[PDB]
């Protein structure tokens, strides 16, 4: 469906160092694939491709 940085129900991304971790995390959540992006406005977090609407991605605002 959509692409972006997988977040949790409280607007928080997931930290990473390796692409494998993000890949599994993303696939675990029905995505196509995933990779760790080292330079993002939130730090080094997971980015997913073709992630379903049931799963949230980061949006504008705070992580609480």
């Amino acid at each position: 469906g959509e692409d972006g940085y997988i977040a949790d129900g409280d607007n928080c991304t997931y930290i990473c160092t390796f692409n494998n971790y993000c890949h599994a995390l993303c696939t675990d959540k029905k995505g196509d694939s995933g990779a760790c992006d080292w330079w993002v406005p939130y730090g080094v977090v997971c980015w997913c491709e073709d992630l379903p609407t049931p799963v949230p991605i980061r949006g504008s605002g705070k992580c609480r």
